[PDB]
């Protein structure tokens, strides 16, 4: 049976992905980094086979609801019940969904309950005076009240305490599910909205579709803070603690992988569903992983191979930001949202393809436990077991050839067959000598000894 633990998510910012219809390019200026660039829903449909062939099983779209002027990213909503006209029509969205489901892919929409756009009509409506919290900045971030009540970046902060507001938000959450048959929501700005609302919200959306999937964006690096939202009806959480370590570690050579293993232990300790954590190297709110490599004056492709191998072999739900597969450069927002280029070399596309194939094929990578066998200054060995399958993941994030001998940590008398790069390690006198050249990786399955 397919569960969310088994999924791999491709993450698309609609306006910056693929312009499949030039006729809806109304305010487009591709030479203005703050304008619409013209990517749309037709462009997504056009690339569903591309996405599926890399092995992704689900797409998360940035919000598609009608935005005010300048809202190319979707987060400045003007009408919760309408598709943004740059992106297409409702009919186009239903067809995207249908086309995704025909290829056995799930669709998650980015969903906003915390705020409206700066210029939403409700702000000039006296009958909606009490739909918004008092207009003030958040200054004390350690006061969770203030975090929940204040206007984030000056965004009008909806007052969920008002039952009219709460009801409008529940109804529109249900409406999209009923109308379009989407598979889940990625919930924006979760920590800015009180926990009691999340419990009710989850009950409401699952009343329409019992298996509806919620993925919460809780922007924080302390997994104790993040984990609490798991207890209020949100199935899965975005793993910022993972990202903080993975982005750093993999964007330069000779750096220890051990912090990632501590992320995992802490995940098991704090979260009720520690495999339902969204893993990533970068996203729409971060400097591009490629750019971190470039800052380090080091080849981004080799960095990406190492980081992606970890992402696709460690616990959680990998989430790959569009463009990762082409080492798309970019600095801080908005430069980390460049239009996708489909006319590049295929080296990383093919690599991702193999990683997604292996994670599909090896249940230990989706469901196994996760042990650390060895880690030294960037040379790492991990082991994963599920029922009768044992895999070993070897990542040499060092600048030299490394030989690491296991002696006891695996059952004697077998061989490790390298499924990513064809390596072969045979038990010799009960020991396995794993040799990796600098900056390479391998994923082995343990299996019986073969021979000529
Ligand atoms: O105008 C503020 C800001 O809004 C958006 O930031 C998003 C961010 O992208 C999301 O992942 C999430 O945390 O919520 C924020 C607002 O809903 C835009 O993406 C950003 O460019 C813009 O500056
Ligand atoms: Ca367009
Ligand atoms: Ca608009
Ligand atoms: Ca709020
Ligand atoms: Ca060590």
């Amino acid at each position: 049976e397919r569960t969310w633990q088994d999924e791999r998510i491709y993450f698309i910012m609609v306006d910056r992905f693929n312009n499949g219809n030039p006729k809806n390019d109304y305010e487009v200026d591709v030479h203005d980094p703050k304008a619409y660039h013209g990517g749309d829903l037709q462009g997504i449909i056009d690339k569903l086979d591309y996405i599926k062939e890399m092995g992704f099983t689900a797409i998360w779209l940035t919000p598609i609801f009608a935005n005010e002027k300048g809202g190319y990213h979707g987060y400045w909503i003007e009408d919760f019940y309408k598709v943004e006209e740059h992106f297409g029509t409702l009919d186009d969205f239903k067809r995207l969904v249908k086309e995704a489901h025909k290829r056995d892919m799930k669709v998650i929409l980015d969903f906003v309950v915390n705020h409206t756009g700066y210029n939403h009509p409700w702000l000039n409506d006296p009958a909606k005076k009490d739909w918004f919290h008092e207009k003030k900045d958040i200054f004390n971030w350690a006061n969770q009240q203030e975090v929940e009540n204040g206007w984030l970046f000056g965004l009008p902060d909806l007052a969920q305490e008002n039952p009219e507001v709460k009801t409008y938000l529940f109804d529109v959450a249900k409406w999209w599910i009923q109308e379009t048959d989407i598979d889940g929501y990625r919930l924006d700005t979760v920590k800015h909205v009180p926990k009691w609302f999340w419990d009710e919200f989850a009950k409401e959306v699952k009343s329409v579709k019992q298996d509806f999937f919620l993925l919460g964006e809780v922007w924080h690096d302390d997994p104790r803070y993040v984990a609490e939202y798991g207890k209020h009806g949100i199935d899965a959480l975005i793993d910022f603690p993972f990202y903080k370590e993975a982005s750093t570690i993999f964007s330069n050579v000779d750096q220890s992988l051990e912090p990632l293993y501590n992320v995992w232990k802490r995940n098991v300790a704090f979260y009720e569903r520690p495999y339902l954590l969204g893993t990533f190297l970068d996203n729409h709110d971060t400097v591009r992983f490629t750019r971190l490599a470039l800052q380090n004056r080091i080849n981004p492709v080799t960095r990406l191979k190492l980081g992606l191998t970890y992402l696709f072999s460690a616990p959680g739900i990998p989430i790959m930001y569009y463009g990762t597969e082409i080492a798309l450069d970019g600095g801080e927002d908005p430069d980390n949202r460049r239009l996708m280029n489909f006319r590049t070399d295929k080296e990383l596309i093919d690599y991702v393809t193999k990683l997604g194939e292996l994670r599909a094929k090896l249940p230990s990578l989706r469901r196994g436990d996760f042990e650390l066998l060895y880690e030294k200054d960037g040379m790492a060995l991990f082991k994963r077991t599920y029922e009768k399958e044992t895999t070993v993941i070897a990542i040499n994030n060092t600048s030299k050839t490394q030989k690491v001998t296991l002696d006891g940590e695996l059952e004697q008398g077998k061989e490790l067959r390298g499924l990513l790069a064809g390596d072969l390690v045979r038990s010799k006198d009960g020991k396995y000598d794993i040799i990796l050249d600098r900056e390479t990786a391998e994923i082995y399955v343990l299996a019986p000894k073969t021979g000529l």
